């Protein structure tokens, strides 16, 4: 009845990112969404805690959003871009080109963030085998740093727990250590971020020549734990790119459109990436389109006769996907309507002492946030910072807490991560703080 | 304005597998389409000869696909598959399930059809280490195979003008040869295939114990020329893979959902794939969907308590996606209410002679087809079947005359590629074999 959908969704399927036998124990299926809730098959609602993993900005079942759609089907769903473009993503193309750091003048669609990521270290390797620089092949990615799940971006993420194992398949990486202040020594943002630049600097002047680019998630280290970004860094390695000539790879998938309070995350410490990844939030979260944004030089680098061999080979089918461009081009309208990255700025300040109030919680050792980007992580002391051991799966317990309590989110380790969409308002973010704070201690108070 | 719409495209966009400067000599912009045909932004009409890159099936503004996504809306547009899943997703796994190899049970979203092989391949790899097999760690695929252009897949792939800047990022791989029987000397299909069977079976029997799968196009290798394999070849590729216990992952993105004149190509020699990557058509050609089949044997692999790690940690986040899925299943609704696939096999038999005509031509040296999957190469000379030089561009030109005789289509090296809709009436296709012809003709006959 939904009885049989349940039982089927058991026998046919296979989930990205989980173990079926822990799907299979408590399955869930949602069948719809209205405002920042969704809707299981048996009519239990629940708050979109997680936007839907990181890229659900207005809400579901968003009016605009729906009409844009609506209005394209009209004309046309997909055509390609390959030898050509069509409408919608012509007119995105130039509206990205507007709101994104003013270097990037070039948009390259594709489906997904690993593929936007895969595109760049593509771009970044044969801009310098097409320049003459053919020695330029390695790269270097942060530690705690992940850019996707396909090869390429694999070879470049440095989460252990999805990656180690690939290792055999990965392309030559140095992996250059990061700020992690919380469970850091002296605990200076300062001086964290200050070491760990001086380290940077190092392996640059050792290596520079062989290294095409540098990959780093734009001020938020996001799948290993929403790990913020010290103030100053993120800047400091822009400019030992520039200095030792290694193109910046930045990854806004996560952090892109309004997420930290800004439209763009590099945009805190006004930074200028060579080549910059967004996906997730770039639709609303309806539709599956990326993009890999480039400077003019690294362009033109590849524009040239046919036969003088500078082409990017490279574009998967449904690049530039005309329904997925226009309701991208609606979602940004709504930017610029609804005024969404100012209120997020706005709502992020109360937001801010809701969740530092989760401090006292036995169990909760730290509290990180920028804008709407934040994560509670778990401890069994706070006074030694200690995690509980991973066989008590306590983040997981608590994500499942949540969810009979009404609310959804995903945990990053023992990490609850708290990413509510862009729409959310300031009673909707406080009813989200309180069940997520429930939860923790109902969990956490049995040690489970 | 037309004329500024088609500036800013020259300015913003970067577009995939194109030189920009042969885009920027000859623009077009999409901004509609009726049936089988798109128009431009002046007006121009375009028989769609190459499917929007083989992925669109029942032609453009298909009615009850437009409905199915309306429908969808009005419900939700995208919610997530990580850790739980939605009622489209659910229900389109059930029908692929059924409609795919019967040895294939289980469903695995993504993208692309990259992603797609992406999956595969980890799948694969990560099969052998859960069950305590390390040393199966390496691949081979076939000479001249396109997979995609994700790291991995160009690992897998031999396309030299695609791949091989990036030699130095692959993941090194064993590389077996397909019968190419066209430009080989016997040829004779049959001779063709046994030899290389023993190659295989040599490269199988030396080194089996360090593979973990063979990765294979079915039936037809389409970024290579549109080549068709002799009948027996895959059947023998299958047995071997069986045989030396390897894994046999077969490409399904462009031949499957009705190309070949079987809803997959591998029912052609009742070929049961351990891994099935398709994507393209999955949609009728409307939104990103992608999947990757697999058997329960692998997928039980990967099924335990979490804490003995099994589990796959790979997934993009519009994974399962709604609106792709809904559209998904009116598409695969219509293959059985219009019997799409028997329409294919039946308007492919008079095909077959409008393409013996075209052989007529001085200048075309094969013809391949299978379903309507076909390719006409372009020789200088088709007596010794000599290649015109590449420096001449024949199949650019030949594209560039279908093109303002109102028909779009991409060449492969010098092949000129024919993938209609499957919706393409007796009519309809002759229709587009006299201008594929035509433009033959005009460019070939200037060139000697
Ligand atoms: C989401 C994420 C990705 C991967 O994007 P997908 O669409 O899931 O493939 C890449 N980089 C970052 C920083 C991400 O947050
Ligand atoms: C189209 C194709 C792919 C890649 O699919 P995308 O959606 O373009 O990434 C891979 N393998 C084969 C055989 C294909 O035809
Ligand atoms: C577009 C998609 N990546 C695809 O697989 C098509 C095969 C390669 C396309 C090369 C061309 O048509 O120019
Ligand atoms: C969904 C997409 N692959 C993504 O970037 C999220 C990765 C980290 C999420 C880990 C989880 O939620 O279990």
């Amino acid at each position: 009845m939904t009885h049989d959908l349940i039982e089927k969704s058991k026998k046919h399927l296979w989930l990205p990112f989980t173990q079926m036998k822990d799907y299979d124990e408590n399955p869930l299926i949602i069948e719809s969404g209205t405002g920042i809730k969704v809707k299981d098959i048996n009519g239990k609602e629940y708050y979109d805690g997680f936007s839907s993993v990181w890229l659900n900005v207005h809400g579901h079942r968003k009016k605009e959003l729906d009409d844009a759609i609506k209005k394209q089907l009209g004309k046309i769903a997909h055509s390609t871009l390959l030898g050509m473009t069509n409408v919608p993503a012509t007119q995105l193309a130039e509206t990205l080109i507007d709101i994104s750091p003013k270097k990037l003048t070039r948009v390259f669609y594709s489906d997904s963030g690993a593929e936007a990521m895969e595109i760049a270290l593509k771009m970044a390797f044969q801009y310098w085998k097409n320049i003459g620089k053919p020695e330029k092949q390695k790269f270097i990615a942060m530690k705690n740093g992940y850019h996707g799940d396909t090869i390429g971006a694999v070879s470049v993420g440095s989460i252990e727990l999805f990656h180690h194992v690939y290792g055999p398949l990965m392309f030559e990486s140095y992996k250059a250590p990061i700020p992690y202040v919380y469970r850091s020594e002296s605990g200076d943002p300062d001086e964290c971020r200050d070491q760990c630049l001086r380290e940077l600097a190092q392996l640059l002047e050792e290596h520079h020549e062989e290294i095409a680019a540098l990959s780093i998630e734009s001020m938020v280290q996001g799948a290993s734990g929403m790990i913020v970004m010290p103030e100053g860094y993120l800047a400091g390695v822009r400019e030992l790119c520039t200095t030792y000539d290694v193109l910046m790879i930045v990854d806004e998938v996560a952090t892109g459109f309004g997420r930290t309070g800004k439209m763009f995350a590099c945009e805190h410490e006004n930074v200028q990436p060579d080549l910059m990844a967004a996906g997730k939030g770039i639709t609303g979260g309806y539709l599956p389109i990326a993009v890999t944004f480039a400077t003019e030089d690294i362009y033109k680098a590849f524009y040239d006769d046919y036969e003088n061999l500078k082409t990017f080979f490279h574009g998967h089918s449904y690049t530039g996907n005309q329904l997925g461009c226009a309701v991208a081009l609606e979602n940004l309208a709504l930017f610029e309507s609804e005024n969404i990255v100012e209120q997020v700025a706005e709502k992020s300040k109360k937001l801010h002492f809701l969740l530092q109030d989760l401090h006292a919680l036995p169990h909760v050792g730290d509290i990180r946030q920028l804008g709407f980007m934040c994560g509670a992580e778990l401890v069994r002391s706070k006074e030694t910072k200690e995690p509980y051991p991973a066989d008590r799966r306590i983040g997981y317990k608590v994500s499942l807490k949540m969810r009979e309590l009404g609310m959804l989110t995903r945990p990053l380790g023992d990490v609850i991560a708290f990413l509510p969409p862009l729409a959310s308002t300031a009673e909707e973010l406080s009813e989200m703080v309180a069940i997520m704070k429930q939860a923790i201690h109902e969990v956490t108070s049995l040690e489970d």
